[PDB]
């Protein structure tokens, strides 16, 4: 497609160092450019067919789009051998999640507002631009060299972009048109979806405070049922926390989706009024 | 793709008996079938390049795959020397607004209960297979030879199935999962932009009951901002009109989309609680 290379062997201009992890689709390596030496996080997909390409399409498409500094960047594709290859920038110090149970603690509070001012500074550019994460966790939140964040795996990720310029798409005299359509106020452009994403930073946020998430002590099976029932989560341990998060997570983790606050409402919140990444060069410095 | 002939001459099976109109996308033709002297509305659009396939996918696709009395069907589609013909079975009777201009007056308000009747079957179809029409209006509105009705005209037409099913889809224990989204209350499965169809059905109505939709005597330009800027319209003509036909626009015609009513809800009033066709076999036969 626009930014699958076919024919050539990304072999050839990659070369793979080692093992990052493992999931769902495969493992994923380190891998090092042969010419640059610039690293790179290889994705390597088994796909059975070419049809099954589109179902990776909008993944590479929102990575190849996107320019931000806390969304990391497509250096690579290539369709070889019946493998799709996507190669991500590197963030040298992983996962939130994985040096959490690394260092067998949750992230302090101070350390929590870098990373939360700079995920949410990704998500309102992502929303800016029509795209919705759909799987926000620490997991998905990696650590630079320099203690800075990046916001990765858009796998499940919606982008309306095309939806949207097919939705204002209109020849002759509208007589017709809702008016909510004459305002540009069909679900692509209401917060109300993108908000999703809002919820998941407030989930996120006590995963970081408490190392698990909400109910991870439930069967599984449970899960989703005791988030219908119940109110939202809050931190187990309050008189550990400031006003200030505790605050900002009831923006977030509200279940009135027209209460809840956007991403452009949260950065005004002054847990995220921070400019400095110390705290997380102090973390990610122990964890080396 | 799934419902497009390739490499075959769709004038080896179609003869081209006329024309049935002519609009954006070219000329659209009467067609017979050469085997079973079937008849067919035949839309032949010329595409620059295979890749304007894809725009004309949705519409083939919905066109195949629904299965209702008041929905036209494909009866074939061809790819063949740049062009793409769609054959959707024939109405005799041709659309609702070319009635009117034809006998130069609108409908009775019986024969607008059975289109409406008809129309909102066809509608409420439509959004419980998760497509909006998007285009609802008197000229896409088609009388068959016996006195019922087609929708037609699915070319901007939304099918969120595919949409659905991937936003259903999640493995892992989803611990970040948005509520609305645990209770399937993504804009995808709420009403919310279906009811755009409602409101067109309204306008609809009042096209059928005055030949021309509201705001036809203004500079095109106006139109958006007419409809942004004033309340709901209303018949002119008020005291021609039953309270349960201005009841039932009242319904549909309605700014506030939660408060504006659902196809489901527009089944149970009074105004399409009708069965009999009589009274547009009685129009189409002085139009015939
Ligand atoms: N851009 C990027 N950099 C890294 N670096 C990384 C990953 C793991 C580790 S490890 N094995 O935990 O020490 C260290 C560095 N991983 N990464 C990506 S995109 N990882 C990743 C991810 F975070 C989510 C889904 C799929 C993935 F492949
Ligand atoms: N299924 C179908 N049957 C017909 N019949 C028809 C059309 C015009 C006329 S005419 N020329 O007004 O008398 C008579 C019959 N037209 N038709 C379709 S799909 N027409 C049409 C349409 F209604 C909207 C957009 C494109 C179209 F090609």
């Amino acid at each position: 497609y626009e930014h699958v290379t076919r024919d050539l062997n990304p072999e050839d201009f990659w070369e793979i160092i080692g093992e990052l992890g493992d999931g769902a689709f495969g493992k994923v390596y380190k891998a090092q450019n042969k010419e640059t030496s610039v690293l790179a996080a290889a994705k390597v997909i088994d796909t059975k067919s070419e049809e099954e390409l589109e179902d990776y399409m909008v993944e590479i498409d929102i990575l190849a789009s996107c320019d931000h500094p806390n969304i990391v960047k497509l250096l690579d594709a290539f369709y070889y051998e019946n493998n799709l290859w996507i190669l991500i920038e590197f963030c040298a110090g992983g996962a939130v999640d994985a040096v959490m149970l690394e260092l067998e603690r949750p992230l302090t509070e101070s350390q929590i507002q870098v990373v939360c001012k700079q995920t949410l500074d990704a998500l309102n550019y992502l929303h800016d631009n029509k795209i919705i994460h759909r799987d926000l966790k620490a997991g998905n939140i990696l650590f630079t060299l320099d203690g800075d964040i990046k916001l990765a795996d858009f796998g499940v990720s919606a982008k309306n972009t095309r939806t949207i310029q097919r939705r204002d798409s209109f020849i002759g005299t509208p007589y017709w048109m809702a008016p909510e359509v004459v305002m540009c106020e069909t679900s692509k452009d209401r917060p109300y979806d993108y908000k999703a994403d809002v919820w998941s930073l407030g989930i996120t946020l006590i995963e970081m405070a408490e190392i698990e998430p909400p109910h991870h002590e439930l069967n599984p099976m449970r899960v989703l049922l005791k988030i219908a029932k119940s109110e939202p989560p809050t931190l187990a341990q309050p008189s550990r926390w400031s006003s200030n998060f505790k605050d900002f997570l009831k923006k977030c983790l509200e279940k009135n989706v027209d209460a809840r606050w956007t991403t452009s409402q949260l950065l005004q919140h002054p847990f995220v009024t921070v400019d400095s990444n110390k705290p997380i060069r102090e973390l990610i410095a122990e964890a080396k």
